[PDB]
DNA sequence: TTTTTTT
């Protein structure tokens, strides 16, 4: 008998694999028994246990082929071209309901019956959020829909506080609410051609820690990453096209994505102020500190770091209509899973304690 | 049964595919049936729907088969062939005309029943680009003449000007309308071989806002550009032929294309100034400001900035025998529909409305 | 039925390509009908229509192939193969005598029933770089002579003067007459590997605009070619095979060509004023500006740079008995032609022009 | 029906080809009829008429075939697999017994009747190098001895002399003598891994030009060829085998082979230093640069720089029995020959006529 | 008939070949009839007449075959293969087994039948040596020892002594009996790292002249080598796996090697004193410079300055049960040979004219 | 792999 190659195509489409090692490992482990599979019974990885059964009868002869690697890099080769096809193609709105689906899925999952997580340890993520800004839930919408629209000169975001007020943990939620990347152009001239091409086909980049010179008294580190903003001031306008380079690879013509830019006091010259829509004032809080010393399971789990967690944001406050066209029915399905198991006295309740920095499941 | 090459060779030759993988991905798309294809009854992207119905029968068995990449390669090297040939045999005026052609297809469909835009947005872009110079249609006409003729030393065009004052707005339309790329010279020297390697073949270059030394006089940055530049007059010149290189691939001998320097108000070594063959004054202008501001649909959907915005201007402006003879039927069909569809009393009030600061619509 | 290697060699051959995607490229034209082709009709390329009638046959099934760039490779690998044979088996007047050859024929297509040059527009070309230095027609073939001997250590000329004085055109003219290579060598030390690899089996190389370090109280801008020039002696002697070098290929050992050095008024090191010939120093002329002004038919047509224009010269002034002997019997065809198609009185009523600064035309 | 692979490789045995592109331009010629070849009747290269007869029906057959440049890479790698045989198995004293016996091939056919030389010139070139040096001839048949020992950390030989005082003109002479390459080691360390890997089996190494650090004040400009070879100590020392590499291709584990440095008057550092057996110092002369002025054949020619003329003055002033055995009676035949036209009356006059300046002739 | 691939591998292993082409090509010289050869006859190599015989059949088959180079790649990749599973099991005592082989076998031809020079230059040199330090040939034993041991903490001899004393001319004999590297310490602390780095995965490490401070007080240059070596404490001792870096190279961690620090009388911190075992005072003789005075060819043949010169002593003096149980039958013959071929007398003599001043073979 | 990256 022969392998069929569209059965390895079509495993590598449904996990969406980039990666010709971990393909091929993860389709040998398909060749042992399935009736008697231990992965299988402990239910241990989803990417196991759901395919197993479908593909075992292809591993097997696999098990015995000769062009191993060969097989797994046109399937590789597949995945590869259909996000070419796709960065092309969609729409921006499009791109953000595809990402909306890949979180939703996994949380399907996470809070299942086999799931490890309890749903009551999340939504006290989500009180614990809504108070580190004045109306967290328009500020997030406010931000999506500014990171779909993209309009030049108005696509970029300036969050600035003293350290420890909560400006990492706010953009790296976001980070993976809308999947983008982080990018440090606190370096040299001579470096920052390389650290830009992180870039390449990215929705979204955060800036993180700028640090600008002067004002000393302020205590503060001196930098050259104010100055570099204001000569990169082209990327931020995004009007043209701009070329980006990666370590061996050919120069790529793109407009640069939208982001975030995070910094300590640090004067802004006034020429780069202009670039930005909003300025986030973020400040310590006493209360909130003192919270986190007595729930510290949201800082040991990750909680309030997670774009899960600004999802179950939006999924509480938002209402149905402002979701696009295809993902508002599964979004009614989890408002109805939510309102059944917490009451709105109990929802006050969390955040009623994180007001007075008690504990937060008292 | 067996793949046919020849098939897929001429979808790559009709959809003008350089990337292996956007012709991979977009080929095995067609295996599923046409009859209930999706994307073909909403028609969603052209590339796919006028295709599919021919290709359906291959695209079956080219899902099937064991040397998909090799197939694929050997399109793109096709189509590759084809711009080579063009690129030694044609007369620039030939190549215009093609770009031009292009353009117009696009043009068709976004202008036609399944496209999104209307004229009366993209016309009153055409208004606003003519206040930005005094006889905006003759410049941008005379500009193409001398990019045609490519007469050495009589080859570049300065534009210089306060930031804000439209630069890299014109600059990025006549760019689209010619085709070409966008060079940053700024970088250090060890590094601009690659840079400059993205002029290969192309028709313009356009080198972004050089910084220059001095600048302090005027509150302006400083950085390297306009000394690198005075290393690279041979380029400039195009008496003779320089060398080319992309990354991995052997150096390639050609003449540098013409095109467009843009840079704030630094003082140029007096041999620069002997090269450019004329220097274009950009200013400040209040009431262009104020109108955008009241008009930002010009900013949201790229009108201002876009080459089939400068193509309505000439198609406006110029009689039709500036054409070359192949296009002008087709132009006179389009002078037809834009004299149905509008009046000189409207056009006249768009004029009207931006000089005074009022919104283009009003 | 089968493609048949050995055809495609022939055209190769009989044509010159030394790239592949070339070949590709304009062998695939000859798939279509014979009988129909505009291309032939309108006698456009001479490298289609003398050929398609031949071939059609074998492209017909060449566009079949599953192989076609191996095929490819071969070929362009047989047109290399013989320019390495011919390059060190023919004494060098050889070389030159088959490069005046391809002139020649270039000559018949240009002035021929089917071509658009006019010969008064050419020797007005001829009438212009007579002026340029006195004695021209004893220069060019002093300078041929040298580079037909190739006596070591006195191999290069030095070509100075101000910005605007004739030297980069003259040195264009004489590339195209020998043929060879365009060499920047203001780029620092550490990537000239792969620029000098351009040189490899050519007859000439010129070196362009070298920069020296000093003379900026001039207003000269500094730079690094003089001293990489002065590391460079060894490759200018041709007293020893120097190791050079391309991307992906092994050193080739060979003597370094000879060539033109052009700068604008740098001091020069005494190394280096010791290794070059013969020094031509070029000041601004008036006159001819003020012509040329009036006479842009040049400049577009690029008559004066063309080797052609100097071939002519030759012609109309040298003897005929020092031309080669295979090459003496089209040139008295050549003679007999200018003789016809111009008097004395036409050409000095041209030269006369050229000094009062009118147009060389009246 | 078949190529003969075996027929390929004994024509690149007994042409010895070591380039892929060479022989198979140079088997390529062969596919034309003998009868009427016209290289073949006008006897042009050795090459060609010596073996087109022989090899006319195997290169026929090679025409048609397509694995073409596989069939010369295995005749290729069996010329080079020959020569690091040799390289190894022979003693040394043969290597160069072997390296006399290709001159005294090559020098009989160019003074034969059908050769192009004539004794007294190149005799002339006898004259003019013995008189350059005290005790010229010693100086060559002790250098000669030297290498032949090749006793470890005894080899290398320093010359030191400015411009025009006579090194490299030596050191070209010896090096056709023998077998030898040159290098270049003025470029950084890092890229010199290249470089070094051309004296792969090869007999002589010569560095051409090393420059030192300092002495900038004699317009001598600085460069770091003497901190390399100060890096480089192991290769000198060549105590052990040292590991040589070529691009593509599997690395060589080798003793570097003997040879010379020439340098301008740098200073040397003392670890160096140690390392060279022999400085044979350089100093100007200008009687000689007086008849060379007079004397212009000897340049064009190329009579001084060839291994040719050192052979002749070995023939002239060494005693017979101090060659190897297998010659001994070549030279005898070289001997008499030279002796039977070119007495020492007339060679006392022309080497006083050097002595003199006059220019060598009468 | 087909090759046997088995038979090429067969020949590889006993020939021990390491290198493709050298293994190609002495395969093909067993082509011809082993009655008839004249090699064979001759027995000029033991690598052709113990082979040819056997493997004649194959070499004919060999020669016809179309992929000979694959054939040859695959016997190598076995012999390569095999010395990595040896570097499995190398305790330190077989490494300086195997030194010593490679070491002996150069002594058997150097001195041998087809020898360059005799014994009594060289033993005059180890009879000097043998007065250079008091009872030197129980020195090198017990260092020895100690490095093959590489007992933590207990790893590194200091020679000391007034410049001119004998330090660096008997390092360089110990570093040539070993296999190791030299290192230059006195660089500033930016660039030690790099150069710290040449120690990776060799057996010793030899440090040379480090500057200390203050030595100015006695004329010597003073500088950092003194306080860079004291904080390598970690590297010294080699209780702890250290990182080591090349240049443009990842990080690998392993023990540092043993070694010896030669320095120019300067004091030493009492932190660094408790690195070293023991230490060796050199001083200045006037006796064994007039010794060498009057035996100059000591140093012009470099008799003294060798690890042969060592390996010569330990072969005199020690016994031969502690050798190892294998290697010790090689010392059998090398003592027969030197106590028949030199008189156990002369030694005394030659060592009693040293102590005298005597010129050394008076 | 070589080149590019690294230095
Ligand atoms: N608004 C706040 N008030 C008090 N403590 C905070 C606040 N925000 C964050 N923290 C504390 O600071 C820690 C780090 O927050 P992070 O956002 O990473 O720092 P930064 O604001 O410097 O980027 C959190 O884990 C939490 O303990
Ligand atoms: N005459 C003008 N006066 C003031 N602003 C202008 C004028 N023309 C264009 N603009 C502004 O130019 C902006 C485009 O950027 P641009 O000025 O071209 O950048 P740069 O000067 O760096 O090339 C637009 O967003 C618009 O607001
Ligand atoms: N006699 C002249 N006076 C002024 N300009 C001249 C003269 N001769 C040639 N030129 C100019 O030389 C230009 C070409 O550059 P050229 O002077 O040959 O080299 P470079 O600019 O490098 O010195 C031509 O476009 C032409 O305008
Ligand atoms: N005595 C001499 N007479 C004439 N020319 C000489 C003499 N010595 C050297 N040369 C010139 O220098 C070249 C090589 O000698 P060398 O002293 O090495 O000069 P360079 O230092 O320029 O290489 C010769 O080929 C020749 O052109
Ligand atoms: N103990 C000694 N007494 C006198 N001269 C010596 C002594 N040791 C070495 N020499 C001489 O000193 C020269 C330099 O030796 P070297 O090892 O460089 O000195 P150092 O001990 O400073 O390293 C030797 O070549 C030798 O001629």
């Amino acid at each position: 008998k022969q392998v069929s190659w569209k059965l390895v195509t079509e495993y590598a489409m449904e996990t969406k694999c980039d990666d010709v090692l971990l393909l091929l490992g993860m389709y040998l482990e398909f060749q042992y028994s399935f009736e008697m599979c231990l992965k299988c019974i402990k239910k241990e990885q989803p990417s196991h246990y759901k395919y197993h059964e479908k593909h075992y009868a292809n591993a097997a002869i696999f098990a015995d082929s000769k062009n191993q690697k060969t097989i797994c890099q046109q399937a590789v080769d597949t995945v590869l071209a259909k996000k070419r096809v796709d960065s092309l193609q969609l729409t921006r709105e499009q791109m953000l309901t595809n990402r909306f689906n890949d979180l939703l899925d996994r949380m399907d999952i996470m809070f299942g019956s086999t799931g490890s997580a309890d749903i009551e340890e999340w939504m006290a993520g989500v009180a614990w959020l809504h108070c580190l800004l004045p109306k967290m839930d328009s500020v997030v919408y406010d931000f999506l829909k500014c990171m779909v629209y993209n309009i030049p000169k108005k696509r970029y975001w300036l969050f600035k506080g003293p350290i420890d007020s909560g400006k990492t943990t706010l953009a790296a939620a976001l980070l993976e609410l809308c999947g983008g990347k982080a990018l440090n152009v606190n370096l040299p001239l001579d470096r920052l051609n390389f650290e830009l091409g992180v870039a390449i086909d990215q929705f979204l980049v955060v800036f993180e820690d700028v640090k600008g010179t002067g004002g000393e008294s302020r205590d503060l580190p001196s930098g050259q990453g104010i100055n570099n903003l204001d000569n990169l001031r082209d990327y931020l306008d995004g009007s043209v096209k701009v070329n980006l380079e990666k370590k061996h690879l050919n120069k790529r013509t793109q407009i640069f994505p939208p982001g975030i830019v995070t910094m300590n006091e640090y004067s802004v010259p006034k020429t780069l102020q202009a670039r930005f829509v909003k300025q986030i004032d973020f400040r310590p809080k006493d209360y909130l500190k003192h919270c986190l010393e007595r729930s510290e399971f949201l800082l040991e789990k990750r909680i309030i770091q997670s774009g899960i967690a600004l999802l179950l944001m939006l999924i509480w406050y938002r209402p149905v209509a402002e979701f696009a066209q295809s993902i508002q029915s599964r979004i009614v399905e989890w408002k109805e899973r939510l309102d059944k198991e917490f009451s709105l006295s109990v929802y006050q309740k969390m955040k009623f304690n994180v007001a007075m920095g008690i504990g937060v499941l008292d």
